[PDB]
C-alpha cells in the first residue's frame, strides 16, 4: 500500500499490524474528518480514508483489507454509537495477563474498533510499603502497567485501570498481619472510616497517578456485609446508604488529590435502598440520602452492569431506575468467559443485541464489555473474541452484517468455526437465552465414587455432543493459525468429558448388578486412561496459561487438577479392594445421588449452573475450619 | 482371675476388657460402696475391690492389675473430684469415628475413669425428611448411634450428643436446593423467626429421642453475622442478643418436648434492659459449658470462672485434648493446660468437665492420637495428679505414656516455649508449596531437620513396642522423614538458583523432588490405612484432593526446574519473589508459628472465593 496524510506514529501502528492483516497494494489518502467516526471512498485503487478519532484508523484500516478482497468500488461510512468503547481484562481471579499478552490483546482491539483497554486488579498491581498487596500474586509494577498503557497509546487507545476501593479484596485481606487486619471490616471489605483504610486507598491511587491516564473505575461492588462486621462493633447500627455515601467522599476526594475522574460499579446503591436486597429493583431513596447523593453524582459515573438479560425491556426498565440517582451512567455488558474452562459467546452474542438496544435508547456514551474470570480464571484470554468483535460491531454499525468477514480479517478465522470454541457448554436441549450453563466444568471437577452433579447429566444425548465436539474442535485447530492453542484444549476438554461424563454412574450400575467384569474394566482400563488424558489437558492448559498469564496463579489450576487425578486413583483403588473381596461394599457407591442444584429444576432440561470448585469437587468440607 | 460378685453384665465387660488388659492370677471380691470412687485392699492373692459408681469398675480393675505388677499388699483409695468427666470426639470436620473405633475408645475410656462418652455432630447424624443433612458425608443413622450408646452403657457410661442448633451448620447450608436455602440466614447461620428451621429442630430432637439419653449440648454459641443476613433483609435490625434469646428459648421449648436437659457454650452470656431480663430467663434453662484449651496458668482460668459465676454457678468446664492442628497432636500442651484447668476447676466447685477433641479444618489428626491427654484428665480428677500416670496408662495400652507421647514430635521444634498454643510445623511444613514456600521465613533448617529426622527414627522404634497402636506412629514416623528434607527444599532451591549453580537445580529436580512425592505417596497410604481404620471412608476424599494437589505442584517444580535448565525460560519468577513472614501471630526467639487453614498454607493464589 501507499499512503499519504499519515504521522510517523500511524505509519508504526500500521507496521505492527502487519502482523494480523495484509494491506492490498492500493493508494490511500488518509486525514482526521469531523464528518464520520469512519469513512472510506473510492475505486480502481485510489482511496479517501477519514476517521474522527485517532483510534479509528485501525478498524478504518481493518475494513478495508476486507471490504478489498471482494470489490473495487467502496462506499462505507460508520458513525460509532458509543463515545467510548471498552474491553476489561479480569486479572484478579489468578490469572494476570501477561505484558506480552496485553500487547496482542491490545493490536486486537484497536483493529476492531475499541477506545479504551481495561485491566481489572482488585490486588495485582504493587503499591509502595504494602508489600502485601499483591504477594505471590504476580501483581503488575508501576514500570509493568506504563508499558502497557504506553503501549497502548501507540495505537491512540485509553487505559483505564479498574480496581477496588471497597470490597472483593479478599487476596489481600487473608494475610494474618497487623497492617492488613486492621483495614478489615468483615469478609472482603474495607472498614469504612478507619484511616488506615485510606492511608491503602491513598496509596491505591499514588501508584495510579504514576501512568498517564486520569481515569479510574474504583469498584465498590458487591460489599453486601459493609457496615455489619467490626463497623458494627465499634459504630453501632447506622444508615447504611449513608455510610456507602461516607465512604464514595471520601475515596473520589483521594481520586481528586491526584487529578482522576471515577467511575463506580452502581450495584450497592439498589442492593442498600431496594425491598429484597437486589440490584435488579425499584428503590426508594431516604431523603438525607438523596441530597447526598445529589452532590456526589457529579463526581462519579454510575456504571450499571448486567451481562444477563434477553430482551432490551428489561435493561431499560434499570437505565430508568438509574436515573433516579444519576444521569451520569455507563454501561457494562458481558463476554462470557468465567464459568470454568469454556467460554459462551453464543450466549454473550444473543444479551449484546439486546443490550446494544437499549443503550442507544438511554443514550449510554460508553459500554465496558467485562472478561470476568470468577473462580480461578480457568478460560482462556483470547476465548472471547468473537463477543469482542460482536460488541465492536454493534456500536460502529448497529448490526452483525459486517461481523463474519472483519472477524476473518483480524484473526484469519470465521466467526462461526472461532465459536466452536464454546461447545463444551452448548448441550443440544438449552435454551439460547438462559446463563452460567457449565458442563465444562462441573462434568470435568466431579468426583468418580462420589459423582454429586450426577443428575445433571444426559449420557445418550451428552456423550455424543462432547465426542462430536472434540473432532470438530481438531479440526478448527488445523487452521486457527496462533489461536491453534485454544482450539486444542478444547478438543481434549471435549474428548475427556465424552466418557467422564457418566463413567460415574456407569460403575454404580455395574455395581448394583454386581457387574464384576465392567467394573475391573473400568478400574483397570477406563480410569488410568482418564488419568492420561488429563495429564495431556492439564500440559495444553499449561501451556495456554503461561502463553497468556504471569505463572502466578496457575499452582490454583495444579492444586484442583492434582487432587482430581488423585481422587480417580481412589476410585481404581477402591474397586480392587472390593475385587479382591476385602470389601463387604463399597459405601460411596450405596449413597443414592440427588439433584445438585434446584436452579433450573423447573426448566426441561437436566443440566444445570455450577460454578465454584470446592462445592463441585467434594460433599466434604474442604474450606471451613 | 477369679471373682465374686460381679453381675451379668460386670462378667461380660471384663472379658471385652482382657483385649487391653492382663487380669493377674488372684481372688477380688467386688461390691458397690459409698466410702469412695475406688478402694482396693488385700494382700496375698485375696483382695477386696470397691467402687462408688458401677461404671468405676473397670479403672479399679487397671489400677489392681497396675499395682499388682509391684506389690502384694495393696492399699487404694481414691476420691474423684468431678462428677462426671467425659470425653467428646470431633465427627464434623470430615472425621466421622467408624462404629467400631467408638466400641474401642469407649473400652479405653472405662478404664481410665470417664463416665461420658459424647460425639459432635454438627450435619453428621440422619435426620428423617432432610436428605440434604449429613448428605454424603457418613452422617450416622439413628441405629449406628443407638449401638454406640449401647455398647457405652454395657460399661455404665452414658452418651451425650453434641449438635447445632443455630450456626456452625456449614456442610448442609452449602446446598443450593430451596429446602436448604430458605432455612438460611447468612454463612453457616440459620434463620431465626423462620418455622421451617423450627421443623428442621424438631427433626433434630425426633432422632436423638431414639436414643436413652436425656442429656444434649445444642451448641448455641454467638456467631457474629447472626441476624445480619437474609435475616436483616427480611426484618430490619433488631437487637442481635434478643434475637439469640427469641432463638433459644424456642429450641429450649422443642427440647423439653422430647424431654431433653441441655447443655450449651456460655458465649452468647458473656455479654439493652429488654435483653438482660430474657438472658437472664434463659440461664435458668440450661447448663453452661465454659470452654478454654489455651491457659497455662490456674489464675487465668480462676478469673474466667469468677466471672463466669457472675452470670450464673450452673456451669461445666470444657477443656482441650489438642488434635486439631494437622496431622500430629500436641499431647505435650495438653498436659501442661490440664494441670493447671484442674486446679481452677477444683477451686470453682466444678462438677463436669468435658475433654474435647476437636478435628479442626478437615479431622486429619489420628482419632486414638491423644490417649495420653485423655489418661491425664482421668488421673487429674481421680487422684488429683500424675503420679501413677505413666503407670496406669501402660496397663491400659501397652506403652508408657512418654513413649506414646512422642506421637506429638512433629510439632516439637527444639525452641519453642512449651506454654504458646497452636505451634504446628507438622502441618505447614507437609502443606507448603515448593516454588513458592509461603512460611519459608517460619523455618530453622540447621535445627528443624536434624529435629524431625530424629524423630522419624525414635517413632519407627516406638511403632515396634506399639501393638494394636503401631499404626499412629508409622504414619507419624513416615510424616517426620518427609519433613527432614521438606522443610529446606524450597529454600535450597532458591540458593541454586541464586548461585546460578545449575548442577544441584538439576540433582533437585531429578532426584530429590521425585523421591519426595514417593515418600508423600508412602505417606498417603499409610495416612489413608489410619483413616480408614478409624473413620467412614466419606471425609478422606478431602485428604485426596489436598494430597494429590502437593504431588501435582512438586511436579511443577520438577518442570519448571526443567524448562529453566533447558534454556526455554530466562528466569523462573515463582523463585524471584522476596518471601515475607506468613503471619506475625508469634513474631519472638523462634522462627515457628500456627498456620492452620489448608487453603492458605498451600497457595497465596485464591482457591475458594468467586
Ligand atoms: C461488577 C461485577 O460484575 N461484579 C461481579 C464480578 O466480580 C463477577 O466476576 C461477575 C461475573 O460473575 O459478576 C459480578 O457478580
Ligand atoms: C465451643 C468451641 O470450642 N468452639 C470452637 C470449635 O468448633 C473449634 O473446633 C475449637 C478448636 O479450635 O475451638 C472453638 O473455637
Amino acid at each position: 500500500v501507499r499512503f499519504t496524510g499519515l504521522s510517523l506514529k500511524q505509519t508504526q501502528a500500521i507496521e505492527v499490524l502487519k502482523g494480523h492483516i495484509s494491506l492490498p497494494d492500493v493508494e490511500v489518502a488518509v486525514t482526521q474528518s469531523d464528518q464520520a467516526s469512519i469513512s472510506i471512498e473510492g475505486e480502481e485503487g485510489h482511496y479517501q480514508l477519514t476517521y474522527r478519532k485517532p483510534h479509528q484508523l485501525y478498524r478504518a484500516l481493518s475494513l478495508l483489507v476486507t471490504v478489498l478482497a471482494e470489490a473495487d468500488k467502496v462506499e462505507i461510512e460508520e458513525q460509532a454509537a458509543y463515545e467510548d468503547l471498552a474491553y476489561m481484562v479480569d486479572c484478579s481471579r489468578n490469572a494476570v495477563l501477561n505484558v506480552a499478552s496485553a500487547k496482542q490483546m491490545i493490536e486486537i482491539l484497536a483493529l476492531m474498533g475499541y477506545s479504551t483497554f481495561e485491566l481489572y486488579m482488585e490486588d495485582t498491581y504493587q503499591i509502595e510499603g504494602q508489600p502485601y498487596f499483591g504477594y505471590f500474586r504476580g501483581a503488575y509494577s508501576a514500570e509493568e502497567l506504563q508499558e502497557i498503557e504506553a503501549y497502548a497509546q501507540q495505537f491512540d487507545v485509553t487505559f483505564v485501570p479498574c480496581i477496588q476501593t471497597l470490597a472483593h479484596l479478599s487476596a489481600f485481606v487473608k494475610w494474618g498481619v497487623k497492617e492488613v487486619q486492621e483495614l478489615r471490616d468483615v469478609e472482603d471489605i474495607l472498614l469504612i472510616g478507619e484511616e488506615k483504610v485510606y492511608d491503602l486507598i491513598d496509596g491505591m491511587f499514588a501508584t495510579l497517578s504514576k501512568l498517564k491516564t486520569r481515569k479510574v473505575n474504583i469498584g465498590m461492588d458487591e460489599a453486601h456485609l459493609v457496615g455489619l462486621g467490626r463497623y458494627l462493633i465499634l459504630n453501632g447500627v447506622v444508615d447504611r446508604s449513608l455510610l456507602m455515601c461516607q465512604h464514595l467522599e471520601r475515596v473520589l476526594d483521594i481520586a481528586d488529590k491526584y487529578g482522576f475522574h471515577c467511575q463506580m460499579w452502581s450495584d450497592m446503591f439498589f442492593k442498600l435502598m431496594s425491598a429484597d436486597g437486589q440490584y435488579d429493583r425499584d428503590v426508594e431513596i431516604p431523603e438525607e440520602t438523596r441530597v447526598y447523593l445529589d452532590r456526589l453524582k457529579d463526581r462519579v459515573t454510575l456504571v450499571y452492569w448486567d451481562y444477563y438479560q434477553d430482551s432490551e425491556e428489561k435493561y431499560n426498565r434499570n437505565f430508568r431506575n438509574h436515573h433516579k440517582i444519576s444521569h451520569d451512567l455507563a454501561f457494562a455488558g458481558g463476554a462470557w468467559k468465567w464459568i470454568g474452562f469454556t467460554p459462551h459467546n453464543h450466549f454473550s452474542r444473543l444479551v449484546a443485541i439486546e443490550a446494544n438496544k437499549a443503550c442507544r435508547a438511554n443514550q449510554i456514551k460508553e459500554v465496558i464489555v467485562t472478561g470476568w474470570g470468577d473462580n480461578g480464571g480457568e478460560t482462556a484470554q483470547f476465548s472471547i473474541l468473537p463477543s469482542l468483535q460482536i460488541w465492536a460491531e454493534l456500536s460502529y454499525r448497529n448490526d452483525l452484517d459486517g461481523l463474519s468477514a472483519h472477524f476473518k480479517t483480524n484473526t484469519g478465522l470465521t466467526v462461526e468455526d472461532f465459536m466452536q470454541i464454546d461447545l463444551a457448554n452448548l448441550l443440544p436441549d438449552l435454551p439460547g437465552n438462559l446463563s452460567g450453563i457449565n458442563p465444562n466444568r462441573y462434568v470435568f471437577y466431579q468426583d468418580i465414587l462420589c459423582p454429586i452433579l450426577d443428575q445433571h447429566m444426559t449420557p445418550e444425548q451428552d456423550k455424543p455432543h462432547f465426542a462430536q465436539a472434540a473432532e470438530t474442535l481438531a479440526n478448527i485447530k488445523e487452521k486457527a493459525g496462533n489461536y491453534a492453542y485454544l482450539f486444542e484444549t478444547q478438543a481434549q476438554l471435549n474428548a475427556i468429558l465424552s466418557s467422564k461424563v457418566d463413567v460415574g454412574r456407569r460403575i454404580r450400575q455395574a455395581y448394583q448388578a454386581d457387574d464384576k467384569e465392567s467394573l475391573q474394566q473400568i478400574a483397570r482400563q477406563e480410569l488410568p486412561e482418564l488419568r492420561s488424558q488429563i495429564e495431556d489437558f492439564h500440559a495444553l492448559f499449561s501451556h495456554q496459561w503461561l502463553k497468556e498469564n504471569k505463572v502466578f496463579g496457575l499452582d490454583t489450576v495444579d492444586i484442583r487438577m492434582g487432587g482430581l487425578l488423585q481422587r480417580i486413583k481412589r476410585a481404581e483403588s477402591r474397586i480392587e479392594v472390593y475385587l479382591a473381596g476385602q470389601l463387604d461394599r463399597i459405601d460411596e457407591l450405596e449413597v443414592e445421588i440427588l439433584p445438585f442444584t434446584d436452579f433450573y429444576a423447573d426448566k426441561d432440561f437436566a443440566a444445570t449452573t455450577a460454578n465454584q470448585w470446592h462445592t463441585i469437587a467434594t460433599a466434604s468440607t474442604i474450606y471451613t475450619t
